């Protein structure tokens, strides 16, 4: 039945559910128009008292019965931090950060930080605001050489790492004089590996000569709590309009967010990207995030928990090898998801089908769905939002079919924030529109059926410009003022929008006609041979080649060779069949990978996508000898 009834019956049946609810008195007192940035968060998080906010994997340290190794394992629960717990571990590293004794830091000085998303990454961001400095969080698969001219350009005072990444980071702060200490957080106290890797760290910087200081982030916070709270707001140079974070996209250019900005993400217009957040009903978010903090849409997700009286679930190990176990122990009312994430799900699917040799729509197969659903996923999801990258209907239809909700799409950018909402403009913070020929890609609003172009948008969200770039800014906006987005659209209905490909992602063939290869990458990604997919074609080329992970289950059936390939491309044949590929949309040969793209090798952004020059950087030069060697 309809939204409003089925959250009704929940919060009627689940008690936790229905203490998550929005409290209207909160919001309303966080988003007056006179507070500040430090003020709105202050209020949210003092507003909802004792709630549970976030809530991470328990973990036990077990002594190694060979080694005496002292190792930590995940335990099958989570143990949460009430907003209460929260505030007071924020304010006690904002207080340590501002009393330091020998390298204090104060506002509008630059702290960058490497991790990925945690409950102590969110204590260090939202400690940063309190202090009112800019923060610019990296990404976790970047080469030292990106890390390095980041921090050259940001120049930050503190350097934040989870123990994961801190061997990058002292690599970082040792080449980046501006840095006076370097913070290690997610430090679990008792385990070897964690211990060993932060006195490793120290000796580095003492065999340097560094007068870099390490604390871990445990350290800092019970340093904090016996020290009086910062004064709220911090003296920046320009209110509302203070820097107060970067978010470096792509050198990487760093999207500029002042304070206004980043509000938003604070009960803002950021609630309406993904949902209904204006109107009934008011549903209760229980979320899990599996997002780097680096990318915007994991600050969407946490910021609107936090903001709504909800509860973050953080997925406890950023390759995603915890996914299932996480959402069934968390159960979340609301999902988001990117296209990598339904892949994979989808491709879970396939895996127990063939395991168990049953077929498509079977009963068999329902019940697999049924046990996605209602185990796996945890039962309790209400609404399902998904966005960052395209997707084809068939992996649409079938997350819905597995859900039995709706899957909102949602477009946006890091530059101009939320564009649409199922085809819709988003109304605010989007004022104005228009189409834009391409007449090099063959885009004019002439088309049949439907006019295609460059969207162009004026939005409330729109970046102030990139860091100090104005040449890059300069080439984003049009003479009329208009945010160039880079991506072509067509116009289905009035006001209504699909998303053809970014202008980037557009090749024309040797003989003239265009693919658009995220499209064809969406659409091949559902074969249920193929783990991963990127498509490459040429200029030069009448045709395509691609970049092939198998799954498991292929290359235990067909190797890695011949016998694969064969099998693939009458794969491939069969989509492109049945939703009218033309045949040179179709990769005719194929470079094989049993090493999936990832977000620790680099092929992955931190959002999941594919790197399409990341690929082109490690494949290119095999896929040109393919085509030489084919021709
Ligand atoms: N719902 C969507 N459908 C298709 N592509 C999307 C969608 N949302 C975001 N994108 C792509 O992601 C880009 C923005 O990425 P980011 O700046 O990482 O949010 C856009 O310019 C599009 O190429
Ligand atoms: O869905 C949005 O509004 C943002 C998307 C992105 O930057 O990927
Ligand atoms: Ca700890
Ligand atoms: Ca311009």
């Amino acid at each position: 039945q309809s939204l409003a009834e089925r959250v009704a019956r929940l919060v009627a049946i689940d008690p936790q559910a229905a203490a998550a609810v929005p409290d209207k008195a909160v919001a309303e007192r966080a988003t007056q128009q006179g507070l500040r940035l430090a003020q709105r968060i202050e209020a949210f998080l003092s507003g909802y008292g004792d709630r549970p906010a976030l809530a991470q994997r328990a973990f036990e340290i077990t002594k190694d019965p060979i080694t005496g190794r002292a190792v930590a394992t995940l335990l099958p629960k989570f143990e949460t931090v009430s907003y209460r717990e929260l505030l007071e571990r924020s304010h006690a590293i904002a207080s340590e950060l501002a009393n330091h004794a020998e390298a204090p830091v104060k506002a509008g000085e630059f702290i960058a930080t490497i991790g990925f998303t945690s409950t102590d990454y969110t204590s260090l961001d939202i400690a940063g605001v309190l202090l009112g400095l800019t923060s610019v969080p990296l990404q976790t698969g970047a080469t030292t050489d990106t890390l390095k001219a980041i921090a050259e350009e940001t120049a930050p005072a503190v350097f934040g790492a989870s123990v994961e990444h801190l061997d990058n980071a002292v690599t970082t702060a040792l080449a980046t004089p501006s840095v006076r200490r370097l913070l290690v957080f997610d430090y679990r106290q008792g385990v070897d590996e964690d211990r060993e890797a932060v006195e490793a760290a120290r000796s580095r910087l003492a065999e340097a000569g560094s007068a870099v200081l390490v604390d871990t982030l445990d350290e800092v916070i019970a340093r904090g709590r016996a020290l009086p709270r910062v004064a709220l707001p911090p003296a920046t140079d320009a209110g509302d309009d203070s820097l107060s974070l970067l978010i470096y996209t792509s050198t990487p250019k760093g999207a500029m967010y002042p304070e206004r900005n980043v509000a938003q993400f604070w009960g803002g217009i950021w609630h309406n990207a993904f949902d209904d957040g204006d109107s009934a009903p008011d549903v209760p978010d229980i979320m899990v995030n599996f997002m780097p903090l680096s990318h915007v849409a994991g600050r969407i997700g946490l910021m609107g928990t936090l903001s709504s009286g909800g509860t973050t679930y953080f997925i406890a190990k950023s390759d995603l090898s915890t996914f299932f176990e996480d959402y069934s122990l968390a159960r979340p009312t609301k999902l988001f998801f990117v296209p990598r994430i339904c892949e994979m799900i989808y491709q879970h699917y396939q895996s127990e089908l063939d395991r168990i040799g049953a077929a498509d729509g079977s009963p068999q197969a329902e019940a697999i769905k049924t046990e996605l659903r209602e185990k796996l996923l945890g039962g309790r999801v209400l609404t399902a939002g998904s966005g960052s990258a395209p997707m084809s209907p068939e992996l649409t239809a079938f997350i819905e079919s597995v859900l039995q909700v709706h899957l909102v799409d949602g477009y946006g950018s890091t530059e101009a924030g939320p564009v649409w909402r199922d085809r819709k403009l988003v109304k605010p913070p989007v004022t104005e529109h228009k189409l834009i020929d391409v007449p090099e890609l063959g885009y004019f609003s002439t088309d049949s059926p439907y006019p295609r172009g460059e969207l162009a948008i004026k939005t409330q969200t729109i970046l102030p410009g990139y860091y100090k770039r104005p040449e890059t800014t300069a080439e984003v906006f049009d003479e009329d003022g208009f945010y160039l987005t880079g991506d072509v659209v067509a116009e289905v209905a009035p006001e209504e929008f699909v998303y053809v490909d970014r202008r980037k992602n557009v090749l024309k063939l040797s003989q003239g006609e265009f693919v658009a290869l995220s499209k064809l990458e969406a659409a091949y990604g559902t074969s249920p041979l193929v783990r991963q997919i990127s498509v490459y074609g040429s200029s030069q080329r009448s045709y395509l080649l691609a970049v092939v992970v198998p799954t498991p289950e292929a290359l235990a059936k067909y190797g890695d060779g011949e016998a694969v390939k064969s099998a693939l491309g009458d794969s491939l044949q069969k989509i492109a069949r049945e939703e009218g590929l033309q045949s040179y949309e179709v990769p005719r040969d194929f470079i094989i990978e049993t090493d999936p793209f990832t977000i620790e090798n680099g092929i992955l952004s931190d959002a999941g996508k594919t790197l399409r020059p990341k690929v082109k950087a490690r494949y290119g030069e095999r896929l040109e000898a393919l085509y030489a060697q084919l021709a």
